[PDB]
């Protein structure tokens, strides 16, 4: 049907973009000739997921062509990210990555093919594969949930840029509507989860972006006995007050580092 086509094209465009999201990261990694502190799990994952979904679609044949084309392109692009990463990786990390690549992507996937080609056909095949795709896709939500957890725990949104959230959300509702059009609730349900979590991400961003007060706008205070000036940007490290500390967040048993008088003797500049 026409609808499924519109949402297929849309889904492909948006998801294409999201597949090109790690590119600056890899421009970096190619610069430094090191994978730095980056992990290969998102990539090994994204590839395994893409493969599972291609496999799922080949069972649905005709309608689901559009959820192959994107996943197909996934397989390539992720395969690229994996190669580069393994090129510029630590020996230790190189081997970690290769091991997970052999377990999940080669063996795991092969076992899945083996179990599906010889234990199911037809509808039972659809249900098995679908169940597995839903399961894995859902499991991949651990990374964004982790990110959310960090954002709330840290009251910052540095690790969670707004546009990634937006694009993930739009991707989610697009493939949701897509699943609805081909009446496939294996494609649709985890996109419900995804759209929900994305919305919650945008909400968290709007809430926590300007939570902490910028060190710049923090107020200087002065000891009216010493003349001493407290710089929040400088803080008072030698006496257990890390730089960037606000004056009001300083423990009330703190004193003027020069004069030695109480905090009550201080007044804003
Ligand atoms: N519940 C899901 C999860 C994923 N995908 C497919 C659609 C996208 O083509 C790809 C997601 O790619 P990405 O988010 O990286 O852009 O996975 C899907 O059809 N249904």
């Amino acid at each position: 049907n026409l609808w499924a086509f519109v949402f297929g094209i849309l889904g492909n465009i948006i998801s294409f973009v999201l597949f090109l999201a790690p590119v600056p990261t890899f421009v970096r990694i190619c610069k430094k000739k090191s994978t730095e502190g980056f992990q290969s799990l998102p990539y090994v994952s994204a590839l395994f997921n893409a493969m599972l979904w291609i496999y799922y679609a080949m069972q649905k044949d005709g309608t689901a062509f559009l959820l192959i084309t994107i996943n197909a392109f996934g397989c390539v692009i992720e395969t690229i990210y994996i190669v580069l990463f393994v090129s510029y990786a630590n020996k230790k990390t190189r081997i970690s990555t290769l091991k997970v690549l052999g377990l999940l992507n080669f063996l795991g996937f092969a076992a899945i093919v083996l179990v599906c080609e010889l234990l199911t056909k037809g509808s039972t095949r659809e249900k098995v594969l679908g169940g597995i795709c839903v399961g894995f896709s859902v499991s991949m939500f651990a990374a964004p949930l982790s990110i959310m957890r960090v954002v709330v725990r840290t009251r910052s949104v540095e690790f969670m840029p707004f546009s990634l959230s937006l694009f993930l959300t739009i991707n989610a509702v697009t493939w949701l509507f897509y699943g609805l059009a081909i009446k496939d609730f294996y494609v649709a349900l985890p996109n419900v989860l995804g759209a929900f979590l994305g919305a919650v991400q945008m909400i968290l961003y709007i809430i926590f972006k300007y939570y902490k007060t910028p060190v710049a706008q923090m107020k200087k205070y002065t000891c009216t006995v010493c003349g001493y000036i407290y710089n929040p940007e400088d803080g008072d490290p030698d006496n257990g007050v890390n730089p960037g500390t606000d004056f009001k967040d300083i423990p009330d048993d703190w004193v003027c580092p020069l004069c030695g008088v109480g905090k009550d003797q201080f007044e804003e500049v």
